[PDB]
DNA sequence: AGCGTGGGCGG
DNA sequence: TCCGCCCACGC
């Protein structure tokens, strides 16, 4: 944790600089990635990608048990667990 | 469910 | 640094 957050009202520390730079955007309100379709801005590129799937209906992740598809891998992970009970 | 969004991290 | 995952938590 050699990269602490300078903003006085915040107590965060990071292992890498790349993360402090990304984290700083929370305080600056910096939203660099815009959606062509709805023009909404996002703080992260990876979140813009998944958001875009809400428009196209793209669902790359299918459940191994029932085949139900989802836009994100975490949605599928949360789902598969329901086949236990 | 649907999906916003930050942290850790490998490349 | 960026990229783009996993992972996690929120409403
Ligand atoms: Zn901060
Ligand atoms: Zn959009
Ligand atoms: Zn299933």
């Amino acid at each position: 944790r050699p990269y602490a957050c300078p903003v006085e009202s915040c107590d965060r520390r990071f292992s890498r600089s790349a993360e402090l730079t990304r984290h700083i955007r929370i305080h600056t309100g910096q939203k660099p990635f815009q959606c062509r379709i709805c023009m909404r801005n996002f703080s992260r590129s990876d979140h813009l990608t998944t958001h875009i799937r809400t428009h196209t209906g793209e669902k790359p992740f299918a459940c191994d048990i029932c085949g139900r598809k989802f836009a994100r891998s975490d949605e599928r992970k949360r789902h598969t667990k329901i086949h236990l009970r």
